[PDB]
DNA sequence: ATTATGACGCT
DNA sequence: AGCGTCAT
């Protein structure tokens, strides 16, 4: 009753841009603009692998890890801009700078959460206080929610997407109570206002479209962001919940997409979020470990308290490339070209980082991957990054790894290498 | 031959 | 620490 939490203490909202990739290579070649498209990384092996796709493509039915060959298949005339290849391998900068100018504009109305390359987690309820009063119990109009949906509505007593998407906000806007200054659903709702003005300064300052989702925490935000993409915005009330869930599969919840999502489904014998709520948190904890069974029973009610973390740069910086197939590293040579061309990219990087960010990485990790095993990784080893040099890192990188070699003569490698990979991590203040 | 990343959890 | 899981 009275002292059951709700979980409507905060507004927080998810903002992901719209096909991310593509807008950038969009903005830069303006041929590719409004256009079925593509951005593949390589070429060769048939035709490169798509890792993201323009919404006019996809309605050809082309997706992200589609090799282009077949992509073309579906869609003869699609456009494809090629991701840039350094030091003989794919090097996503363009994208990492496209996301630093995104995230900086998202910092200047709230401390950000940096979840991806191209999204992000605000935590707005101190903005959401601070508009509040200026508005002075004024009602807030339509016409400062011009890209919002509200998640559910309209209800009971057409044709038109935009005509729907008025028609819900009219009513929602209708039933608001202005008058309580904290009430959870007119904090979203002037959170919402917020994220348009946001959104906005992200596409005027960018040239990015992006969508966004506006909740009481990070789960309902993520998944109200996709429930309208893209160019649009979402709200998802605490009210909301019940219907949402009732029919959302389980696997569509952020962290429950994988085996412990299909362990839900499998151990409980249901389908829905909704049906979590039939059990109690003691029966959920004994399935599936304490947290997750906690974290699970307050989830299938809306409520989530993972706090949006004041992170805006990633915490690791780290270069790796597969050599698949025939290409695996089979000679110490090999090996030795590619470690120094890995460190060369991480060293750049690293050195860039420095000087923007006032910080040092202080640990190197290694990893390789042999050609027998299917895991990402068949080991991980760490050794001392005492100096942003690649000659000196990649050196020290084969020296961690060259007892993998099970190979009697030293110049073979075997088993073949089809993974390196470098990351620098640990970092502190400089 | 679904690549190049990046965060967080377990023991 | 090294590994696994999940994600974009
Ligand atoms: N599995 C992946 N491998 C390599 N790059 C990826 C992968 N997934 C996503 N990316 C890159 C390309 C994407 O443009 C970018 C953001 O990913 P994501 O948000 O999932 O899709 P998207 O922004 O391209 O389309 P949208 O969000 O509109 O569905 O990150
Ligand atoms: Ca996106
Ligand atoms: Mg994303």
């Amino acid at each position: 009753g009275p002292h059951m939490a709700t979980g409507q203490d905060r507004v927080v909202a998810l903002v992901d841009m719209d096909c991310f990739f593509v807008q950038v290579e969009q903005r830069q070649n303006p041929h590719l603009r409004n256009k079925p498209c593509a951005v593949v990384q390589y070429k060769s092996w048939k035709g490169g692998g798509i890792i993201a796709v323009s919404y006019e493509a996809r309605a050809f039915g082309v997706t992200a890890s589609m090799w282009a060959d077949d992509a073309k298949k579906l869609c003869p005339d699609l456009l494809l801009a090629q991701v840039r290849e350094s030091r003989g391998k794919a090097n996503l900068t363009k994208y990492r700078e496209a996301s630093v100018e995104v995230m900086e504009i998202m910092s200047r109305f709230a401390v950000i959460e940096r979840a991806s390359i191209d999204e992000a987690y605000v935590d707005l309820t101190s903005a959401v206080q601070e508009r509040l009063q200026k508005l002075q119990g004024q009602p807030i109009s339509a016409d400062l929610l011009p890209s919002t949906y509200i998640e559910g509505l309209p209800q009971g007593p057409t044709v038109q997407k935009e005509g729907m998407r008025k028609q819900g906000l009219f009513q929602w806007l209708d039933s608001l109570q202005i008058d309580n200054l904290t009430s959870p659903d007119l904090q979203l709702t002037v959170g919402a206002v917020i994220v348009e003005e946001m959104r906005a300064a992200i596409e005027r300052e960018t040239g990015f479209q992006c969508s966004a989702g506006i909740s009481h925490n990070k789960v309902l935000a993520k998944l109200a962001c996709g429930l309208n993409k893209p160019n649009r915005q979402t709200l998802v009330s605490h009210g909301s919940v019940p219907q949402l869930f009732s029919q959302m599969p389980i696997r569509k919840i952020r962290s429950l997409g994988g085996k412990l999502g299909a362990s839900v489904i499998e151990i409980l014998g249901i389908e829905y979020m909704g049906e979590l709520t039939q059990f109690t948190e003691s029966q959920l904890q004994s399935h599936f470990g304490e947290k997750n069974g906690s974290w699970l029973y307050a989830m299938c009610r809306g409520i989530e308290h993972d706090p949006v973390k004041p992170r805006q740069l990633p915490k690791t910086i780290g270069c790796s490339k597969n050599f698949p197939g025939k290409t695996a590293l089979a000679t110490r040579e090999q090996v030795q070209w590619w470690l120094l061309q890995l460190a060369q990219e991480l060293e750049e990087r690293l050195t860039k980082d420095r000087n923007d960010n006032d910080r040092v990485a202080t640990q190197l990790v290694v990893s390789i991957r042999v050609q027998g095993d299917k895991r990402l990784s068949s080991l991980r080893r760490c050794c001392a990054l005492t100096r942003y040099d690649a000659h000196k890192m990649s050196h020290d990188a084969f020296t961690v790894i060259k007892n993998c070699n099970t190979s009697g003569i030293q110049t073979e490698w075997s088993p073949p290498l089809t993974m390196l990979f470098l990351c620098a991590t640990k970092f502190s203040a400089s």
